[PDB]
């Protein structure tokens, strides 16, 4: 297909009254899309954990943890506080391959079960975006989840490019 492009960030809320001391700590990744379709047959993929460590200087940093064969990943990179509250810049851009540009913008939370958040990257000269559905448990509503198939919806997204990752006991929980 053509790309799907990112929409004008315009479309994309900023969650109001951002407060970085509350949005701290793990999450759990309980849905995912981006603006690359799925891949079709694919294995569903296992649930991530990321955890966001408030540090003295006012970055994020941002540990993804993930499950491989018999280990467990961990990858870090930086959130720096961008031009609003609950917006963030990419702290190691300037060393990533082929990047140009890397926003974080918190969508909505309520910071004790639930976010959205909207990433927009310029990468090899192309547009890509996602947007992750974090829930404080490995599971959230149906309710949550349906507003966030609705929200990537709204931003182009079709229904196969939206991933709910499965639950695991390995690796996550610490």
């Amino acid at each position: 297909s053509d790309l799907i492009p990112a929409p004008p960030l315009s479309k994309v809320p900023l969650q109001q009254n951002f407060q970085d001391n509350q949005f701290h700590g793990k999450w759990y990744v309980v849905g995912f899309a981006e603006n690359i379709q799925q891949r079709e047959d694919k294995d569903p993929p296992k649930m991530i954990a990321t955890i966001y460590e408030l540090k003295e200087d006012k970055s994020y940093n941002v540990t993804n943890v993930a499950s491989n064969w018999e280990k467990c990943t961990y990858r870090i990179k930086t959130f720096v506080p961008g031009s609003q509250p609950g917006e963030f810049t990419l702290g190691e851009i300037k060393s990533r391959p082929g990047m140009t540009s890397y926003l974080v913008r918190v969508v909505s939370t309520n910071y004790n079960q639930h976010a959205m958040v909207f990433f927009k990257t310029v990468v090899q000269n192309r547009e890509k975006f996602w947007i992750t559905l974090y829930g404080r448990t490995k599971e959230l509503t149906s309710e949550l989840k349906e507003n966030f198939i609705r929200f990537s919806k709204s931003l182009g997204l079709p229904e196969n490019h939206i991933v709910f990752p499965v639950p695991i006991d390995q690796c996550i929980d610490g």
